């Protein structure tokens, strides 16, 4: 199931994949960052608006020099990236997801497909699903 869920992942929209990945990082928590460190301080200092469409440009892999920096990185710090920005939407750092935003049956579908996979099993869906983010030419 893990190459038909991922997939399946990269066929959604831009929006449905940034959804996704959002609700799937608050769901482990139920359950170091080399060079992206200074990256994470740009996306901080950026106005909200900035930042969404910071956000927005990876996973539209639209050309910007973010992009481009986030392509270069290996795939666990991409993962330790995302990582780090859900902390800071949560801590109030970064813009969060539009208030009573509710994930699309079709991002749903995937997701509920992840939760129940075995937890390295997810691990390398979300890792997959977050590699190509960004731009290459
Ligand atoms: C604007 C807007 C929106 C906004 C959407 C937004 C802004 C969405 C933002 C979403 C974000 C920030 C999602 C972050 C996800 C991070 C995950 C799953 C991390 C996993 C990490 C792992 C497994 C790490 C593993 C690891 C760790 C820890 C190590 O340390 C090393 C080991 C290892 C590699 C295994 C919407 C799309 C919602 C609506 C439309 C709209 O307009």
């Amino acid at each position: 199931m893990v190459p038909a869920t991922i997939a399946r992942f990269s066929q959604l929209n831009a929006e449905d994949q940034l959804a996704l990945i959002w609700f799937a990082y608050l769901e482990m928590g139920k359950t170091s960052m080399q060079l992206a460190e200074n990256a994470l301080k740009e996306i901080q200092a950026m106005g909200p608006l900035q930042q969404t469409q910071a956000m927005c440009d990876l996973a539209n892999r639209a050309d910007t020099p973010l992009c481009r920096t986030y392509a270069s990185w290996s795939p666990n710090i991409k993962l330790g990236f995302w990582y780090r920005l859900g902390e800071l939407m949560e801590q109030g750092f970064v813009a969060p997801i539009p208030a009573g935003y509710q994930l699309s049956a079709n991002a749903n579908a995937v997701l509920a497909t992840i939760q129940g996979l075995e937890s390295g099993q997810q691990i390398t869906v979300l890792r997959n699903a977050v590699v190509d983010m960004g731009f290459t030419a």
